């Protein structure tokens, strides 16, 4: 049966019912509280840690599927839509702050640039490549952080090749398609632990709260982020999606509950990925080939809420410090926001530690994330809704324009 899902919806009836309580009923010192949510630590450990076999296996094996013909054409449509929708996320998420009102630019950019094609594979595992400038001459330094952009590009490129060696690379097509099944197996291991992981960070996250009026302060400011994030989903991504398949979003939408609801509950697009390929290609009957390409490179490059989130909070917090943001300025946050989001790892609170990257290069301190973090537990909890959803929709529209390439791919 479904019991996941029950066992994780219980989860969040009894964390919000345990936060409470315990956090009216106990006095916890800033070390007892983090104690308490000991259990939810571990958990996220657990999602980091199968994020690298995840992503470098799945991005491998989907492209490598693909013929050498089609995989250019269909990853060009990937890229377009993940980018068209990205950017339409910020823009509408830009344009709710300065309406709502809730309140080194080119070294960022190199910088992205700088980790698509890192200098070591196995430090790409682990760490990130940062430039800054000093006296000014610009200085790098490897500092820490999964380099989740690197990795892909590397994937990406890796899985076309060994497709187009052909009988030559079979055997490392059969490998990864084995380490791809052996890493969705491990994270259903996870899945039984998550109810246990999933009671205490949400109940860890309504206890370090404390004064409970920052909700207030943040009111506006959180309206803004579920504004922008109801509006992407309920009305942009539906409405491009009944412009290219021209068939109900809402049924489509309506299938993939299992893996928007996952999604919710557990705040993580890489851990709901298994979720979500099943629900496309089970309940939608979308193609194996497009599922297995888009969803991957998708749960971790395409990330719209994210995207709307980062931009939105960051012209969010330059209010509060009073700093005006003409159009000039705006950009930055616009094309920032959109790089934060492609480097996003598929883990919860990803959009807590890129936000120093839109927070620096729009010029405000980097401890701001502070003002902030009371309430992003509840707002991620709702972007990887938006997260999996926007690649949940790109399947679907990806699969009906790339009907061609997979009409001539069943025809070997
Ligand atoms: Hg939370
Ligand atoms: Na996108
Ligand atoms: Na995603
Ligand atoms: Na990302």
């Amino acid at each position: 049966n479904n019991w996941v899902l029950l066992s994780t919806v219980a989860a969040v009836v009894l964390g919000i019912t345990t936060g409470v309580l315990v956090r009216e009923h106990s006095n916890l010192s800033t070390l007892e509280k983090f104690y308490f949510a000991f259990p939810g630590e571990i958990l996220m450990r657990m999602l980091k840690l199968i994020i690298l076999p995840l992503i470098i296996s799945s991005m491998i094996t989907g492209v490598a599927a693909l013929d050498s013909n089609v995989s250019g054409k269909i990853g060009l449509r990937a890229v377009v839509y993940y980018f068209a929708t990205t950017l339409i996320a910020v823009i509408l998420g830009i344009v709710l702050v300065v309406s709502i009102k809730p309140g080194s630019t080119v070294d960022a950019m190199l910088d992205l640039i700088r980790n698509m094609f890192p200098e070591n594979l196995v430090q790409a595992a682990f760490q990130q490549y940062k430039t800054k400038r000093e006296e000014y001459k610009i200085v790098g330094m490897y500092s820490d952080g999964i380099n989740v952009l690197g990795l892909i590009v590397f994937a990406l490129v890796f899985g076309l090749v060994i497709g187009k060696m052909g009988e030559k690379g079979q055997i490392l097509v059969d490998f990864f398609n084995a380490l791809s099944d052996a890493t969705m197996k491990i994270v259903q291991i996870i899945m039984w632990y998550m109810p246990l992981g999933i009671l205490f960070l949400i109940a860890g996250c309504i206890i370090e709260v404390e004064d409970w009026e920052i909700f207030r302060k943040l009111g506006l400011y959180m309206a803004t982020v579920l504004t922008g994030l109801a509006i992407h989903s309920i009305v942009i991504l539906p409405l491009i999606y009944f412009i290219v398949v021209r068939k109900n979003p809402f049924r489509f939408a309506m299938g993939m509950a299992q893996a928007l609801l996952t999604a919710l509950m557990i705040s993580s697009s890489s851990a709901t990925l298994p979720v979500t390929f099943r629900c496309a290609e089970e309940n939608n009957q979308v193609d194996k080939r497009i599922t297995r390409f888009v969803l991957p490179v998708g749960a971790t490059i395409n990330m719209d809420g994210t995207a709307l989130y980062e931009a939105v909070a960051a012209v969010f917090i330059a209010q509060l410090n009073d700093l005006d943001l003409g159009i000039g300025q705006i950009i930055t946050i616009s094309i920032t926001a959109t790089s934060a989001s492609i480097g996003a790892a598929g883990v919860p609170q990803a959009g807590l530690v890129t936000m120093v990257i839109v927070l620096s290069a729009v010029g405000l301190p980097a401890e701001d994330v502070t003002l902030i973090i009371a309430v992003d537990c509840l707002l991620d909890r709702f972007r990887t809704m938006v997260n999996v959803l926007g690649d949940a929709f790109g399947t679907g529209i990806v699969e009906k324009l790339s009907k061609k390439e997979l009409e001539q791919m069943d025809v070997s």
